[PDB]
């Protein structure tokens, strides 16, 4: 109400603070907002609170705008060059930002807000990366569940092809070793039953129509149909580490722990 | 009519508002356009509405035009004043959010005095977005279907010298049989003639180990790449078309990711067809 | 005297203008620079212009800040909500370009400045696209020279395996279809041959280990040695064309027809 | 010292300069300390640099702050041309930094010449600030290079292996089958049937091989390897966050390089990585 404002985060990249001024022609106050970038000097900010308040008389005679003041945490005053980054950090380990307006105050010379923190500032952060998790979980296991099939498939197959083999293997070793019909004579079955199956595993590159096609090949064209394709899928992982490592950088710069679990045991519950 | 205004999303990147107030002696009220850039102040803006409205006869002294304040819903998941010189965009994405915003004057003719202007929306400003957007994507796949239709024409061309080499192993299958069964000749004369082809087959599956000459590709072949440009349709449109298209939809997933609602272009693969 | 003026563009992005104005107790002609990003409105031009001239009293009130009119061309005004790259597209199709400060000091009250063309500024982009032209042709021309090396080794390597294994095909033609030694005398001497290239293929794994490294590996492992990797080749080539549509982007909207081999016509002359 | 100054560049986004200027709280001249951001108005510099000054006594009486100014080189491919009150710095630092110039006019003070010069730092200072994190993170993963190469040692160290007892395991063959072959205890047509069920059984011992390629977890990346020199060697999420770390800078280092006419090659730094 009086002397106490807070700063609010954006759903975008940028800030808002809500300080209680006096305007051009106002009463005492209300609660006026300002859009602020974060990595932006700081004479910015004074400059842009200084445009709306009555300037301070003469002076002999000066008509000059107020100079403001962020002294911070006793009351180590912060120079007019230093990122709103870095005041909003160190202040924010200090929670408490003081903005001393000259002039305009009568003797009050006084303003606090209240900087808001890492779970706040990352709550809102966590949504977006809450959302964007859950969405590379179901699309995970539903692509796990079409790796299953695809290798089923194959295995079958191959395990019918190695069955087939295997009784030709059978018969020409009985055939031949029975002696009844002789080597001489199991010579054309062996070299006319290759190129017979030269012909076997020809007819299938131009009807059906493989031009590899393996075991992987095959899962490849299959989720085509059950599911979505691997740059989307890319870009969710990592765009959700891009936002893993800067919830790592901020709650390391505010200096408290954090692991990212302790929302997936709110996403049940 | 007269307490509710609209802004709008020109196809331009620059607004526009209509919102009713008096005038010089032509009418009552009026809807009058305004024309606005995102990247304007707001100074500017409060000035422009000033500046079409006849002022009031301010005593103490002469200062006469009034001085007209904006005001939005600070969401608490109230009513605050928005400063006068941010700038226009910012508070555009802040209210829109918010989804009302209100203009005073100081006149305050009309009893209520206030001005709940309407805010666009995600379907109007994706709007014409997305009739960006599709109209590109169709204009590309139309060329995806050309692709489609000479690199069927590049499978005719391998299925004749396919079914060329089928017949010709054919041939040698009932000449290998005429020969062998027959018995006019024993199998211990064809044993080395096979073997004497199978060198030659190898020999002449040797050669085309080096045919693999060029291969330019970024997706592409190199047997073809005469073929659908230096007599079809070009390339360089259609890495262009898919440079200038890859843009606009970070863009919508920006304003996407600003309103927290889902964007899902597979909801608008239904309107591709009716 | 001077109502010139004239506007430069940087080899930046963003360009000035230079214009004379009086800023606070000065002599009349003094050439100010002011730094524009051609994203931004007229109107910002329009706030900066108003920042250094004084104010001009205005009888009950003393308006502080002057009021300018960006008329162009027969005389339209232009609104303060274009774009300033617009405004110097068809003002640059005009090649004129009229502020006009309301107050005049006495008797001088235009100002014209001097739009440039897209000569000067597609030479702040031709000397880039030149200079990446000759860097992409050296390379390019290196590269085909170590391509054409390759290839001839792989042929004589090529036609001398060709040349032992005809050899083959002669010494088993020879010594059983037409000699003295059987077929039965021939058969192990194939097979165990058979054997034996085999032991080649196995020695030839090992100690110079190829591990496919086909005709285009040889290619591709050489000009690593006499040549530059192609993320780099095509990120040249790649953003030439990019600066290519610039130049046609700009150009369509002048509307001065031109291709880009004219400057090659004097990158030797 | 008398009339020069220079503009430094802090490893940070800052800047400072030390310009020599008169000060009765100080005895003579003193080279004094102002640090700037980029995105400061330049009035904010005039506003600063008067500051620190003892103001000029009006001869009015009445108004005493000093007024001073910013003046440049205009280049024609001499000339000179004032900066505006509200310019940002950097921009102002980037075309003047090009013009390799730059004076200040503090108005009155100056006894004679009243032309500060100040020196900007030349591309290759501007630079160096990026190239000793470049040159660090381009180390460390050319050290994490190297870590995988010994990983890839040990992978072709159980190749060799593997293929070392196949080439046993053929000669073996190849001398069982030339000792009952050539020795005519056994004829030929007796080893020729042999010889096809064994070539039968290598084909089938192919065909299982030909099923093996399980998984291919690649993006460059193996399937054997990936648990090796990760579950007892070195990450691979720290691998790309310093890819990611290390893309960005080359980016601004030749965008300021584009801002300087001076051409950058990394070839040309490569000769800085062993003395
Ligand atoms: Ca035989």
């Amino acid at each position: 109400d009086t002397i106490a404002g807070k700063l609010l985060t954006t759903p975008s990249r940028l800030f808002k603070l809500l300080i209680p001024l006096t305007t051009i022609n106002r009463k005492d106050i209300e609660q006026i907002a300002i859009l602020i970038h974060p990595q932006q000097p700081l004479s910015h900010l004074e400059r842009l609170i200084q445009s709306e308040v009555p300037p301070i008389e003469d002076e002999n005679g000066q008509k000059r705008p107020p100079f403001v003041s962020f002294i911070a945490l006793r009351f180590i005053r912060w120079s007019q060059s230093t990122e709103i980054g870095d005041f909003i950090r160190d202040a924010a380990r200090a929670k408490e930002f003081i903005v001393t307006i000259e002039g305009a105050p009568a003797g009050l010379e006084q303003i606090h807000v209240a900087v808001p923190s890492f779970d706040e500032r990352t709550y809102f952060l966590r949504m977006r990366l809450r959302k964007i998790s859950r969405r590379i979980q179901g699309l995970a296991e539903i692509k796990h569940e079409c790796d299953a099939l695809a290798h089923r498939g194959a295995q079958r197959v191959a395990l019918g092809g190695f069955g087939i083999l295997a009784f030709w293997w059978y018969i020409v070793y009985k055939l031949t070793f029975e002696t009844d019909l002789g080597w001489d004579t199991m010579e054309p079955v062996t070299y006319l039953v290759s190129l017979s199956t030269l012909m076997g595993g020809y007819l299938w590159f131009l009807y059906h129509n493989r031009e590899d096609f393996t075991i992987n090949a095959r899962q490849k064209k299959l989720y085509q149909m059950k599911g979505i394709d691997l740059q989307v899928w890319e870009s969710l992982i990592d765009e959700a580490n891009a936002i893993r490592r800067e919830i790592k950088n901020i709650a390391a710069e505010y200096d408290v722990d954090w692991d990212e679990r302790k929302d997936e045991q709110d996403d049940r519950v």
